[PDB]
Parts: structure tokens; sequence; C-alpha cells
RNA sequence: CGUCAAAGCACUUUGCAAAAGCUAACGUAUCUGUUUCUUGCCUUUUACCAGAAACAGCCGUUUGUAAGGUGUGCUAAUUUGACUGUAUAGUUUUUGUAAUCUUUU
């Protein structure tokens, strides 16, 4: 039974989520809002670079160009 | 419809210039005259008959340009031209696969 990207991101909102970039980095955190262009927003995010935490930033938005991955923790 | 540029605008009165540029109604109209010839009917010439060629007038038409007139605006309206004139963050151009490092000559 089909599960489409909009409905998927409309159901992912709120829960813990990890998303990569095109440049290797992968950031975990809960999701607040999703535009029509995916174009993610995060809160309480910790940047895992090569499976290693670097800097805890907090409130975040990522431009939708760089997003490689979308899934869950 | 949109932009930009020019200009007052529409309507009107005169003046002044033009109107085969590659065969084509300046006028889907159309009349008179002069000269030179040819034929008609004729002897008074005019006035005429009905063909030609060559010239002319007249009744009109169009265009450009100049100055004006009326009505309207010159805190506007209208005309005229010109233009490579449209809106797309998700695969073929303007919302990026970029960033970065190292060796050779």
């Amino acid at each position: 039974v089909p599960v489409n990207p909009k409905p998927f991101l409309q159901g992912l909102i709120g829960k813990p989520v990890l998303v990569r970039l095109k440049w290797g980095q992968e950031y975990k955190g809960t999701l607040q809002s999703v535009d029509s262009y995916m174009n993610l927003q995060l809160l309480n995010a910790e940047e895992l670079v090569d499976g290693v935490k670097t800097g805890d930033l907090g409130e975040i938005l990522i431009r939708c160009n760089n997003v490689l991955w979308v899934g869950e923790v």
C-alpha cells in the first residue's frame, strides 16, 4: 500500500529524525515544520560528522538543495 | 494588451509643392476645344457626320509640407512610432555536485 513523500513527512513531524547532506554530514533532531519543498527545520540538533558529535547548535533550518537523506531514530 | 520615444489632440481654412521610378483604374466617373489627316451630308463660311494621330483645356482625386481657424486639454488627453515583451527555487541554461587536498613540469 503506497506511502508518498508528502504524507511521509507529514507523519514524520515531531519524532526523532536523522538526515544527511551531500557532503557527508548527518544531523539528528526532532522536526517542527515541512514546506512544499521539503526544506527541513530542526530543534535541539547535534551534528554527527563521520559518526562523531562536533557541536550542539539547537534551532536549525537546512536549505533543501543539500539534503541527501531523510529517515528515522 | 504591455513597455520606451516623440508629439498637445481631434475637427477644420488657405498657401506652396509634388502624383507610371518594375504594365497600370491619380477618376471602377467622363466632356469641350485646337492642329494634321482621312471619309460623310453639302455649296455660303460658320454650325455639323464619325474614325485616326499630336497636342490642349475643364469638372474632380491623393499625398507631403507651412501657416492658421473651432472644440478641448497645456496640475492632462490623444495620436504616432519603436521594441531581443511574460514570472519557472523540484531533471536540458538564472537559487549551484559544490567544497577541499596532493603530486608532476
